[PDB]
């Protein structure tokens, strides 16, 4: 996956923990 702050999206769902739009990083 990628880090628990990786910063994600929307369709980015490579966060082992999930993705936070608000900070469009992985919680």
């Amino acid at each position: 996956c990628k880090s628990p702050g990786s910063s994600c999206s929307k369709t980015s769902y490579n966060c082992c923990r999930s993705c936070n739009p608000y900070t469009k990083r992985c919680y």
